[PDB]
């Protein structure tokens, strides 16, 4: 089997992406965010408290001829921008782009922290990481990736995000009329249940290439792309004005300024960042002052090669028994 389904951003910066989703029987259309950094499939539901809905589809198991309590099950998660959910759970049939899962287990929110409710157009998540990292207890559960990989033509999903514009996640086979030129594959640790792995480098704009190895995930559920300290101040230095602020809790820059594309290494191969997908647009409506799409790790603990890189790729998520990542221009 296969699916296909389009990925949309959710506003004119792609502070994220939405792909629709169907649960239960009849189906109930829930707009999802597909992360690839984390495992749990979750959604605002009928049991949400009230007054955490403001806007969003919720997913109403009662009304589903096919879910099914989970008993005992419940789950609870915190990202890594601080915001966090958990509640109950349910199986039900989900199916993506005509790829359908039967029982797979959808997650109930009964709470949700406050940047969700204040996201009207993200109904929940599909995580897309490794199943060690399912919050369910006390029987974790798998994704929706695991569940269907041995049906799949090929046990591999892709993400082809668009700057500005719509993308597609695909499972099951990869689409090479996608791409351009060869797709580039590099090893996966999944030690920490993240598709990590190692870039070979950077460049800035026309300079030369910085050969240096970079441990980081591939992320589709972060926005921007983290990079070590010292990578990012290379960036922002060839960007007059820019700076760090504190205030801010980033580097921005003139919203006057053009600014440099950013090149990241696949082994020998090379992913080429344009300027204009670092601009994330002023700091506060009216503002002169941008903020950047290229920001430091250092506070992480961890490097993320967020949506800011990999819409720049098609790139493959390869679930065969030992898992790699491949990376293609488009």
């Amino acid at each position: 089997s296969t699916g296909s389904a389009t990925t949309t951003p959710i506003d004119s910066l792609d502070d994220a992406y939405i792909t629709p989703v169907q649960i239960g029987t009849p189906a109930q259309t829930l707009n999802l965010d597909f992360d690839t950094g984390s495992s749990d499939l979750w959604v605002f539901s009928s049991e949400t408290t009230a007054s955490e809905v403001d806007g969003q589809t919720i997913y109403t198991p009662s009304k589903s001829t096919t879910a099914k309590l989970l008993s005992g099950a419940t789950w609870s998660i915190s990202y890594g921008d601080g915001s966090s959910s958990s509640g109950d759970v349910y199986t039900d049939t989900v199916s993506v782009g005509g790829l359908t899962v039967t029982g797979q287990a959808v997650e109930s929110a009964k709470k949700v922290s406050s940047s969700f409710t204040e996201d009207s157009t993200i109904d929940g998540l599909l995580g897309l990481a490794f199943s060690t990292l399912n919050t369910v207890s006390p029987t974790q559960q798998k994704t929706f990736f695991d569940n269907a990989k041995a049906s799949l033509d090929s046990p591999v999903f892709t993400a082809d995000l668009g700057y500005h514009a719509p993308g597609t996640y695909n499972f099951g086979f990869i689409d090479t009329t996608a791409y351009t030129g060869s797709i580039t594959y590099t090893a996966v640790s999944t030690k920490q249940g993240f598709w990590e792995w190692t870039s070979t480098g950077y460049a800035v704009g026309s300079g030369t290439f910085k050969s240096t190895s970079i441990d980081g995930i591939a992320d589709t559920g972060t926005t921007l792309l983290y990079l070590p300290a010292t990578v990012v101040s290379a960036y922002w230095a060839q960007v007059s004005g820019a700076k760090s602020s504190s205030s801010v809790g980033g580097y921005v820059f003139p919203c006057s300024a053009t600014l440099p594309s950013f090149t990241f290494g696949v082994g020998s191969a090379r992913i080429v960042i344009p300027g204009d997908y670092i601009d994330f647009g002023p700091i506060s409506t009216g503002s002169s002052s941008c903020f950047g799409g290229i920001q430091s790790s250092a506070g992480i603990g961890i490097n993320i090669f967020g949506d800011v890189a990999l819409k720049a790729a098609f790139v493959v998520f390869n679930g065969a028994t030992t898992p790699t990542l491949g990376f293609a221009s488009k």
